[PDB]
Protein backbone atom coordinates (compact mmCIF):
# COMPACT_ATOMS: atom_id res chain seq x y z
CA UNK A 1 0.00 0.00 0.00
CA UNK A 2 1.03 3.49 -0.78
CA UNK A 3 0.94 5.45 2.04
CA UNK A 4 0.63 9.67 1.81
CA UNK A 5 -2.04 11.40 3.75
CA UNK A 6 -4.23 11.02 0.35
CA UNK A 7 -4.14 7.00 0.66
CA UNK A 8 -4.64 6.90 4.38
CA UNK A 9 -7.93 9.20 4.13
CA UNK A 10 -9.19 7.35 0.72
CA UNK A 11 -9.03 3.65 2.55
CA UNK A 12 -10.15 5.22 5.73
CA UNK A 13 -13.54 6.27 3.80
CA UNK A 14 -13.72 2.75 2.05
CA UNK A 15 -13.74 1.28 5.83
CA UNK A 16 -16.21 3.69 6.83
CA UNK A 17 -18.97 2.53 4.52
CA UNK A 18 -17.92 -1.13 4.76
CA UNK A 19 -18.06 -1.22 8.46
CA UNK A 20 -19.41 2.26 10.05
CA UNK A 21 -17.69 4.50 12.49
CA UNK A 22 -17.40 1.70 15.22
CA UNK A 23 -15.81 -0.83 12.59
CA UNK A 24 -13.15 2.28 12.04
CA UNK A 25 -10.27 1.09 13.42
CA UNK A 26 -6.91 0.99 13.64
CA UNK A 27 -6.27 -2.28 13.29
CA UNK A 28 -9.01 -2.76 10.66
CA UNK A 29 -7.45 -0.17 8.67
CA UNK A 30 -3.82 -1.98 8.50
CA UNK A 31 -5.68 -5.13 7.13
CA UNK A 32 -7.01 -2.78 4.07
CA UNK A 33 -3.70 -1.00 3.19
CA UNK A 34 -1.99 -4.76 3.42
CA UNK A 35 0.25 -3.34 6.76
CA UNK A 36 1.34 -4.18 9.91
CA UNK A 37 0.25 -1.84 12.74
CA UNK A 38 3.15 -0.35 13.97
CA UNK A 39 3.89 0.99 10.15
CA UNK A 40 0.10 2.14 10.59
CA UNK A 41 1.13 4.53 13.89
CA UNK A 42 3.87 5.75 12.06
CA UNK A 43 1.58 7.69 9.94
CA UNK A 44 -1.85 7.66 12.26
CA UNK A 45 -1.17 8.04 16.19
CA UNK A 46 -5.29 7.12 16.87
CA UNK A 47 -8.77 7.10 15.87
CA UNK A 48 -9.37 10.47 17.20
CA UNK A 49 -6.76 11.90 15.07
CA UNK A 50 -8.65 10.03 12.05
CA UNK A 51 -11.89 11.15 12.86
CA UNK A 52 -10.91 14.61 12.43
CA UNK A 53 -9.24 14.13 9.45
CA UNK A 54 -12.00 12.14 8.09
CA UNK A 55 -14.52 14.81 8.92
CA UNK A 56 -12.53 17.49 7.56
CA UNK A 57 -11.78 15.62 4.53
CA UNK A 58 -15.54 15.08 3.63
CA UNK A 59 -16.28 18.22 3.45
CA UNK A 60 -13.00 19.27 1.69
CA UNK A 61 -14.41 16.59 -1.29
CA UNK A 62 -18.22 17.04 -1.53
CA UNK A 63 -19.34 20.66 0.29
CA UNK A 64 -19.16 22.35 -2.57
CA UNK A 65 -21.67 25.66 -1.61
CA UNK A 66 -19.64 26.79 1.43
CA UNK A 67 -19.39 30.35 0.06
CA UNK A 68 -21.87 32.38 -1.11
CA UNK A 69 -22.35 33.84 -4.70
CA UNK A 70 -21.73 37.05 -5.79
CA UNK A 71 -24.69 39.05 -4.96
CA UNK A 72 -26.35 35.83 -3.35
CA UNK A 73 -29.05 36.92 -0.83
CA UNK A 74 -28.66 35.48 2.99
CA UNK A 75 -31.44 33.86 2.88
CA UNK A 76 -30.68 31.60 -0.34
CA UNK A 77 -27.07 31.00 0.79
CA UNK A 78 -28.37 29.73 4.06
CA UNK A 79 -30.21 27.26 2.28
CA UNK A 80 -27.77 26.00 -0.16
CA UNK A 81 -24.97 25.81 2.20
CA UNK A 82 -27.62 23.56 4.16
CA UNK A 83 -28.63 21.57 1.14
CA UNK A 84 -24.75 21.11 0.38
CA UNK A 85 -23.85 19.97 3.86
CA UNK A 86 -26.63 17.29 3.82
CA UNK A 87 -25.40 15.65 0.88
CA UNK A 88 -22.07 15.96 1.88
CA UNK A 89 -22.95 14.24 5.36
CA UNK A 90 -24.59 11.56 3.85
CA UNK A 91 -22.30 10.68 1.19
CA UNK A 92 -20.67 8.41 3.59
CA UNK A 93 -21.89 6.01 6.33
CA UNK A 94 -22.17 7.19 10.28
CA UNK A 95 -20.77 10.28 8.33
CA UNK A 96 -23.10 12.83 10.55
CA UNK A 97 -21.29 10.79 13.29
CA UNK A 98 -17.86 11.72 12.08
CA UNK A 99 -18.57 15.13 11.86
CA UNK A 100 -20.38 15.09 15.34
CA UNK A 101 -18.12 16.91 18.42
CA UNK A 102 -15.71 18.54 16.18
CA UNK A 103 -15.13 22.31 15.51
CA UNK A 104 -13.74 23.89 12.79
CA UNK A 105 -9.95 22.67 11.58
CA UNK A 106 -7.00 25.47 10.83
CA UNK A 107 -7.60 24.32 6.91
CA UNK A 108 -11.25 25.79 7.31
CA UNK A 109 -10.88 29.06 9.11
CA UNK A 110 -10.95 31.24 6.02
CA UNK A 111 -14.03 29.66 5.20
CA UNK A 112 -16.07 30.22 8.16
CA UNK A 113 -14.68 33.56 8.87
CA UNK A 114 -15.61 34.65 5.59
CA UNK A 115 -19.26 33.23 6.36
CA UNK A 116 -19.53 34.73 10.41
CA UNK A 117 -18.41 38.37 8.10
CA UNK A 118 -21.13 37.61 5.67
CA UNK A 119 -23.96 37.40 7.93
CA UNK A 120 -22.36 40.79 9.46
CA UNK A 121 -22.64 42.53 6.31
CA UNK A 122 -26.17 41.77 5.63
CA UNK A 123 -27.32 43.19 9.24
CA UNK A 124 -26.80 40.35 11.78
CA UNK A 125 -25.02 41.40 15.20
CA UNK A 126 -22.31 38.64 15.29
CA UNK A 127 -24.07 36.93 17.72
CA UNK A 128 -27.51 36.61 15.59
CA UNK A 129 -25.50 35.69 12.65
CA UNK A 130 -23.49 32.97 14.61
CA UNK A 131 -26.66 31.68 16.09
CA UNK A 132 -28.45 31.63 12.55
CA UNK A 133 -25.43 29.51 11.46
CA UNK A 134 -25.23 27.17 14.58
CA UNK A 135 -29.26 26.61 14.10
CA UNK A 136 -29.07 25.36 10.60
CA UNK A 137 -25.58 23.30 11.60
CA UNK A 138 -27.79 21.70 14.00
CA UNK A 139 -30.90 21.05 12.27
CA UNK A 140 -29.10 19.65 9.51
CA UNK A 141 -26.70 17.36 11.14
CA UNK A 142 -29.81 16.22 13.54
CA UNK A 143 -32.26 15.25 10.20
CA UNK A 144 -29.12 13.46 8.71
CA UNK A 145 -28.31 11.87 12.64
CA UNK A 146 -31.97 10.24 12.47
CA UNK A 147 -32.01 9.35 9.27
CA UNK A 148 -28.55 7.40 9.26
CA UNK A 149 -29.00 5.74 12.05
CA UNK A 150 -32.50 4.85 12.05
CA UNK A 151 -31.58 3.23 9.08
CA UNK A 152 -28.37 1.56 11.08
CA UNK A 153 -30.93 -0.11 13.37
CA UNK A 154 -33.52 -0.65 10.69
CA UNK A 155 -31.55 -4.48 10.32
CA UNK A 156 -31.85 -4.82 14.47
CA UNK A 157 -35.13 -4.08 15.25
CA UNK A 158 -38.92 -6.61 15.39
CA UNK A 159 -39.90 -3.33 12.99
CA UNK A 160 -43.12 -1.36 13.68
CA UNK A 161 -45.60 -4.50 14.24
CA UNK A 162 -48.53 -2.35 13.32
CA UNK A 163 -52.15 -3.82 14.45
CA UNK A 164 -51.90 -1.45 17.50
CA UNK A 165 -50.13 1.22 15.65
CA UNK A 166 -52.90 4.17 16.61
CA UNK A 167 -54.22 5.73 13.21
CA UNK A 168 -52.53 9.40 12.98
CA UNK A 169 -48.75 7.92 14.37
CA UNK A 170 -49.60 5.34 11.55
CA UNK A 171 -50.35 7.45 8.32
CA UNK A 172 -47.28 9.50 9.98
CA UNK A 173 -44.64 6.92 9.56
CA UNK A 174 -45.93 5.96 6.54
CA UNK A 175 -44.75 9.32 5.61
CA UNK A 176 -42.30 9.84 7.29
CA UNK A 177 -40.46 6.86 5.58
CA UNK A 178 -42.17 8.04 1.68
CA UNK A 179 -38.67 9.23 1.26
CA UNK A 180 -35.13 9.62 2.64
CA UNK A 181 -36.45 12.70 5.34
CA UNK A 182 -35.58 15.16 2.61
CA UNK A 183 -39.15 17.34 1.88
CA UNK A 184 -39.59 17.38 5.80
CA UNK A 185 -35.92 18.74 5.96
CA UNK A 186 -36.33 21.19 3.23
CA UNK A 187 -39.61 22.14 4.63
CA UNK A 188 -38.14 22.86 8.44
CA UNK A 189 -35.61 24.71 6.39
CA UNK A 190 -37.62 26.92 5.44
CA UNK A 191 -39.39 27.49 8.93
CA UNK A 192 -35.63 27.92 9.92
CA UNK A 193 -34.83 30.89 7.54
CA UNK A 194 -38.01 32.78 7.52
CA UNK A 195 -38.13 32.80 11.09
CA UNK A 196 -34.68 34.45 11.04
CA UNK A 197 -35.80 36.59 8.70
CA UNK A 198 -38.66 37.89 10.68
CA UNK A 199 -35.98 38.38 13.74
CA UNK A 200 -33.07 40.46 11.48
CA UNK A 201 -36.14 42.92 10.65
CA UNK A 202 -37.55 43.14 13.50
CA UNK A 203 -34.55 45.51 14.65
CA UNK A 204 -35.61 47.05 17.94
CA UNK A 205 -39.37 46.91 17.64
CA UNK A 206 -41.55 43.78 19.01
CA UNK A 207 -42.06 40.84 17.19
CA UNK B 1 -28.22 -7.88 42.88
CA UNK B 2 -31.90 -7.41 42.62
CA UNK B 3 -33.05 -8.11 38.90
CA UNK B 4 -36.73 -6.62 37.80
CA UNK B 5 -36.70 -4.50 34.83
CA UNK B 6 -36.33 -1.48 37.16
CA UNK B 7 -33.21 -2.33 38.26
CA UNK B 8 -31.71 -3.01 35.55
CA UNK B 9 -32.49 0.51 33.93
CA UNK B 10 -31.20 1.76 36.77
CA UNK B 11 -27.91 0.22 36.86
CA UNK B 12 -28.02 0.64 33.20
CA UNK B 13 -27.98 4.47 33.91
CA UNK B 14 -25.68 4.81 36.42
CA UNK B 15 -23.03 2.75 34.14
CA UNK B 16 -24.23 5.11 31.39
CA UNK B 17 -23.09 8.13 33.50
CA UNK B 18 -19.63 6.48 34.49
CA UNK B 19 -18.74 4.56 30.82
CA UNK B 20 -20.08 6.48 27.90
CA UNK B 21 -22.78 4.71 25.57
CA UNK B 22 -19.70 2.62 23.86
CA UNK B 23 -18.42 1.62 27.25
CA UNK B 24 -22.18 0.38 28.28
CA UNK B 25 -21.34 -3.14 27.77
CA UNK B 26 -23.55 -6.10 28.95
CA UNK B 27 -20.18 -7.51 30.19
CA UNK B 28 -19.53 -4.42 32.49
CA UNK B 29 -23.61 -4.28 33.29
CA UNK B 30 -23.07 -7.68 34.92
CA UNK B 31 -19.94 -6.85 37.06
CA UNK B 32 -22.30 -3.45 37.93
CA UNK B 33 -24.84 -5.89 39.65
CA UNK B 34 -22.01 -8.16 40.41
CA UNK B 35 -23.37 -11.08 38.49
CA UNK B 36 -22.00 -13.40 35.91
CA UNK B 37 -22.48 -12.70 32.89
CA UNK B 38 -25.23 -16.03 31.67
CA UNK B 39 -27.71 -14.50 34.59
CA UNK B 40 -27.72 -11.15 32.97
CA UNK B 41 -29.18 -13.40 29.79
CA UNK B 42 -31.86 -13.98 30.81
CA UNK B 43 -33.23 -10.68 32.05
CA UNK B 44 -30.87 -8.57 29.15
CA UNK B 45 -30.77 -10.21 25.41
CA UNK B 46 -28.39 -7.81 24.30
CA UNK B 47 -27.34 -4.03 23.58
CA UNK B 48 -29.86 -2.69 21.52
CA UNK B 49 -32.93 -4.40 23.58
CA UNK B 50 -31.10 -2.41 26.20
CA UNK B 51 -30.05 0.93 24.76
CA UNK B 52 -34.21 1.03 23.48
CA UNK B 53 -35.24 0.75 27.11
CA UNK B 54 -32.66 3.65 28.06
CA UNK B 55 -34.35 5.78 25.29
CA UNK B 56 -37.73 4.81 26.52
CA UNK B 57 -36.94 5.46 30.79
CA UNK B 58 -34.97 8.63 30.21
CA UNK B 59 -38.30 10.62 28.62
CA UNK B 60 -40.51 8.32 31.17
CA UNK B 61 -38.47 9.83 33.95
CA UNK B 62 -37.08 13.33 32.96
CA UNK B 63 -39.44 14.64 30.01
CA UNK B 64 -42.35 15.84 31.88
CA UNK B 65 -43.63 18.50 29.23
CA UNK B 66 -44.71 15.68 26.86
CA UNK B 67 -48.72 16.87 26.23
CA UNK B 68 -49.97 20.42 26.15
CA UNK B 69 -51.51 22.36 29.12
CA UNK B 70 -55.04 22.91 29.00
CA UNK B 71 -55.87 25.89 26.36
CA UNK B 72 -52.50 25.95 25.44
CA UNK B 73 -51.66 27.64 21.90
CA UNK B 74 -49.24 24.95 19.40
CA UNK B 75 -46.62 27.70 20.08
CA UNK B 76 -46.39 27.62 23.35
CA UNK B 77 -46.26 23.30 23.64
CA UNK B 78 -44.18 22.95 21.01
CA UNK B 79 -41.11 25.58 23.01
CA UNK B 80 -42.02 24.16 26.63
CA UNK B 81 -41.91 20.45 24.91
CA UNK B 82 -38.46 21.00 23.59
CA UNK B 83 -37.08 22.20 26.30
CA UNK B 84 -38.31 19.78 28.41
CA UNK B 85 -37.33 17.53 25.80
CA UNK B 86 -33.69 19.24 25.92
CA UNK B 87 -33.23 18.54 29.64
CA UNK B 88 -34.02 15.49 29.36
CA UNK B 89 -31.37 14.60 26.66
CA UNK B 90 -28.78 15.83 29.02
CA UNK B 91 -29.42 14.52 32.18
CA UNK B 92 -27.17 11.17 31.25
CA UNK B 93 -24.42 11.22 29.59
CA UNK B 94 -24.59 10.30 25.60
CA UNK B 95 -28.16 10.55 26.34
CA UNK B 96 -28.93 11.94 22.83
CA UNK B 97 -26.80 9.30 21.50
CA UNK B 98 -28.89 7.02 23.00
CA UNK B 99 -32.19 8.58 21.55
CA UNK B 100 -31.29 8.40 18.47
CA UNK B 101 -32.43 5.90 15.77
CA UNK B 102 -35.19 4.97 17.92
CA UNK B 103 -38.68 5.68 16.81
CA UNK B 104 -41.53 6.10 19.33
CA UNK B 105 -42.46 2.79 21.58
CA UNK B 106 -45.98 1.36 22.54
CA UNK B 107 -45.68 2.86 25.82
CA UNK B 108 -45.10 6.49 23.91
CA UNK B 109 -48.06 5.65 21.08
CA UNK B 110 -50.94 7.44 22.90
CA UNK B 111 -48.53 10.27 24.03
CA UNK B 112 -47.34 11.08 20.18
CA UNK B 113 -50.58 10.25 19.00
CA UNK B 114 -52.52 13.25 21.02
CA UNK B 115 -49.68 15.62 19.90
CA UNK B 116 -50.27 14.48 16.45
CA UNK B 117 -53.52 15.06 16.99
CA UNK B 118 -53.23 18.34 19.22
CA UNK B 119 -51.38 20.36 15.93
CA UNK B 120 -54.39 19.14 13.36
CA UNK B 121 -56.71 20.76 15.62
CA UNK B 122 -54.55 23.73 15.76
CA UNK B 123 -55.06 23.83 11.85
CA UNK B 124 -51.79 22.00 10.60
CA UNK B 125 -52.35 18.80 8.19
CA UNK B 126 -51.14 16.27 9.39
CA UNK B 127 -47.86 16.42 7.04
CA UNK B 128 -47.04 19.90 7.70
CA UNK B 129 -48.08 18.57 11.91
CA UNK B 130 -45.46 15.91 11.24
CA UNK B 131 -43.28 18.20 9.69
CA UNK B 132 -43.46 20.76 12.54
CA UNK B 133 -42.66 18.21 15.14
CA UNK B 134 -40.07 16.31 13.75
CA UNK B 135 -38.18 20.08 12.91
CA UNK B 136 -37.86 20.69 16.46
CA UNK B 137 -36.73 17.06 17.21
CA UNK B 138 -34.41 16.82 14.84
CA UNK B 139 -32.71 20.54 16.09
CA UNK B 140 -33.04 19.84 19.51
CA UNK B 141 -31.35 16.36 19.13
CA UNK B 142 -28.40 18.13 17.22
CA UNK B 143 -27.67 21.09 19.56
CA UNK B 144 -27.37 18.70 22.28
CA UNK B 145 -25.42 15.89 20.48
CA UNK B 146 -22.74 18.62 19.10
CA UNK B 147 -23.12 19.83 22.97
CA UNK B 148 -22.46 16.53 24.19
CA UNK B 149 -19.89 15.27 22.21
CA UNK B 150 -18.01 18.41 22.03
CA UNK B 151 -17.57 18.15 25.85
CA UNK B 152 -16.57 14.03 25.27
CA UNK B 153 -13.60 15.05 23.17
CA UNK B 154 -12.60 18.19 24.87
CA UNK B 155 -10.66 15.29 26.54
CA UNK B 156 -8.68 14.22 23.20
CA UNK B 157 -8.02 17.17 21.13
CA UNK B 158 -4.73 20.01 21.71
CA UNK B 159 -7.66 22.76 21.99
CA UNK B 160 -8.32 25.76 19.62
CA UNK B 161 -4.38 27.03 19.95
CA UNK B 162 -5.74 30.20 18.84
CA UNK B 163 -2.98 33.19 17.67
CA UNK B 164 -3.65 32.03 14.03
CA UNK B 165 -7.45 31.90 14.63
CA UNK B 166 -9.27 35.06 12.80
CA UNK B 167 -11.07 37.66 14.47
CA UNK B 168 -14.74 36.91 14.24
CA UNK B 169 -14.66 32.92 14.64
CA UNK B 170 -11.79 34.08 17.45
CA UNK B 171 -14.99 35.90 19.16
CA UNK B 172 -17.35 33.61 17.74
CA UNK B 173 -16.08 30.58 19.50
CA UNK B 174 -16.02 32.89 23.17
CA UNK B 175 -19.88 33.23 22.50
CA UNK B 176 -20.37 29.37 21.83
CA UNK B 177 -19.03 28.75 24.90
CA UNK B 178 -20.68 31.50 27.58
CA UNK B 179 -22.85 29.35 28.14
CA UNK B 180 -23.56 25.26 27.60
CA UNK B 181 -25.51 26.36 24.14
CA UNK B 182 -29.02 26.97 25.54
CA UNK B 183 -28.85 30.83 24.21
CA UNK B 184 -27.96 29.70 20.93
CA UNK B 185 -30.94 26.60 21.33
CA UNK B 186 -33.23 29.60 22.36
CA UNK B 187 -33.18 31.82 20.34
CA UNK B 188 -32.92 29.27 17.29
CA UNK B 189 -35.75 27.70 18.74
CA UNK B 190 -38.06 31.03 17.97
CA UNK B 191 -36.91 31.07 14.84
CA UNK B 192 -38.17 27.50 13.96
CA UNK B 193 -41.90 28.02 15.82
CA UNK B 194 -42.54 31.51 14.16
CA UNK B 195 -41.34 30.41 10.71
CA UNK B 196 -44.20 27.46 11.62
CA UNK B 197 -46.55 30.60 12.15
CA UNK B 198 -45.66 32.13 8.72
CA UNK B 199 -46.50 29.08 6.87
CA UNK B 200 -49.56 28.09 8.91
CA UNK B 201 -51.01 31.27 8.89
CA UNK B 202 -49.92 31.72 4.86
CA UNK B 203 -52.88 29.26 4.10
CA UNK B 204 -53.31 28.96 -0.02
CA UNK B 205 -51.51 32.66 0.02
CA UNK B 206 -47.97 33.03 -1.49
CA UNK B 207 -45.26 33.57 1.40
C1 LIG C 1 -23.29 24.02 7.82
N1 LIG C 1 -22.77 25.35 7.50
C2 LIG C 1 -23.56 26.42 8.16
C3 LIG C 1 -21.34 25.60 7.91
C4 LIG C 1 -20.30 25.25 6.89
O1 LIG C 1 -20.57 25.61 5.67
C5 LIG C 1 -19.10 24.73 7.16
C6 LIG C 1 -18.01 24.57 6.12
N2 LIG C 1 -16.87 23.98 6.48
O2 LIG C 1 -18.02 25.08 4.99
C7 LIG C 1 -18.86 24.25 8.53
O3 LIG C 1 -17.73 23.96 8.94
C8 LIG C 1 -20.07 23.95 9.37
O4 LIG C 1 -20.78 22.85 8.77
C9 LIG C 1 -19.65 23.57 10.78
O5 LIG C 1 -19.33 22.29 11.04
C10 LIG C 1 -19.59 24.50 11.74
C11 LIG C 1 -19.19 24.17 13.10
O6 LIG C 1 -18.88 23.00 13.47
C12 LIG C 1 -18.98 25.33 14.03
C13 LIG C 1 -18.89 25.09 15.37
O7 LIG C 1 -18.91 23.85 15.75
C14 LIG C 1 -18.71 26.10 16.30
C15 LIG C 1 -18.64 27.40 15.89
C16 LIG C 1 -18.76 27.69 14.55
I1 LIG C 1 -18.65 29.74 14.08
C17 LIG C 1 -18.95 26.66 13.61
C18 LIG C 1 -19.07 26.94 12.15
C19 LIG C 1 -20.02 25.94 11.51
C20 LIG C 1 -20.21 26.28 10.03
C21 LIG C 1 -20.95 25.16 9.33
C1 LIG D 1 -39.52 16.21 20.99
N1 LIG D 1 -40.99 16.17 20.92
C2 LIG D 1 -41.49 16.90 19.73
C3 LIG D 1 -41.60 14.80 20.85
C4 LIG D 1 -41.92 14.16 22.16
O1 LIG D 1 -42.48 14.94 23.04
C5 LIG D 1 -41.81 12.86 22.43
C6 LIG D 1 -42.32 12.22 23.71
N2 LIG D 1 -42.10 10.92 23.92
O2 LIG D 1 -43.08 12.77 24.52
C7 LIG D 1 -41.10 12.02 21.46
O3 LIG D 1 -41.12 10.79 21.50
C8 LIG D 1 -40.17 12.73 20.50
O4 LIG D 1 -39.10 13.32 21.25
C9 LIG D 1 -39.61 11.74 19.49
O5 LIG D 1 -38.50 11.04 19.82
C10 LIG D 1 -40.21 11.55 18.31
C11 LIG D 1 -39.69 10.61 17.32
O6 LIG D 1 -38.65 9.91 17.51
C12 LIG D 1 -40.55 10.36 16.12
C13 LIG D 1 -40.01 9.73 15.05
O7 LIG D 1 -38.79 9.30 15.16
C14 LIG D 1 -40.73 9.47 13.90
C15 LIG D 1 -42.04 9.87 13.80
C16 LIG D 1 -42.61 10.54 14.85
I1 LIG D 1 -44.62 11.10 14.54
C17 LIG D 1 -41.87 10.80 16.02
C18 LIG D 1 -42.47 11.53 17.18
C19 LIG D 1 -41.41 12.37 17.86
C20 LIG D 1 -42.04 13.17 19.01
C21 LIG D 1 -40.97 13.83 19.85
CL1 LIG E 1 4.38 5.11 1.30
CL1 LIG F 1 -34.01 -10.79 41.16
MG1 LIG G 1 -19.39 21.30 12.79
MG1 LIG H 1 -37.13 10.21 18.61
Amino acid sequence: ARLNRESVIDAALELLNETGIDGLTTRKLAQKLGIEQPTLYWHVKNKRALLDALAVEILARHHDYSLPAAGESWQSFLRNNAMSFRRALLRYRDGAKVHLGTRPDEKQYDTVETQLRFMTENGFSLRDGLYAISAVSHFTLGAVLEQQEHTAALTDRPAAPDENLPPLLREALQIMDSDDGEQAFLHGLESLIRGFEVQLTALLQIV
